[PDB]
């Protein structure tokens, strides 16, 4: 493990909005597999579903579009049709309460999913540990 196994309680039940403190916006994947924040809680694209694949793995996929989140080679968040190696985040808790992601494929080098205070998403070899962008609370839909 290159990371910490502390986990968040809560589960994989319901649909979730992924809410970040830093800007305050919810994380949302739009029809066209664009990713990034909106603080409009009435969006139909920002109601997503987790589900682990391995513990404390997880896949976050759009109710609206089917979309997977995703991050590519150059850090990007994008909607993924399908499942495939950059779709799988590690789901940990972090400061002993926010949810934060950290990309599987990129975990050596710590690239988290991350949203900036004005709603864009960060590139993961911008974020690290200790930022408020990475911080997030799930909220009921």
């Amino acid at each position: 493990h290159h990371h910490h196994f502390n986990l968040p309680p809560g589960n994989y039940k319901k649909p979730k909005l992924l809410y970040c403190s830093n800007g305050g916006h919810f994380l949302r994947i739009l029809p066209d597999g664009t990713v990034d924040g909106t603080r409009d809680r009435s969006d139909q694209h920002i109601q997503l579903q987790l589900s682990a694949e391995s513990v404390g793995e997880v896949y976050i996929k759009s109710t609206e579009t089917g979309q997977y989140l995703a991050m590519d080679t150059d850090g990007l968040l994008y909607g993924s049709q399908t499942p495939n190696e950059e779709t799988l985040f590690l789901e940990r808790l972090e400061e002993n309460h926010y949810n934060t992601y950290i990309s599987k494929k990129h975990a050596e080098k710590n690239w988290f999913v991350g949203l900036k205070k004005n709603g864009s998403c960060k590139r993961g070899p911008r974020t690290h540990y200790g930022q408020k962008a990475i911080l997030f609370l799930p909220l009921p839909v």
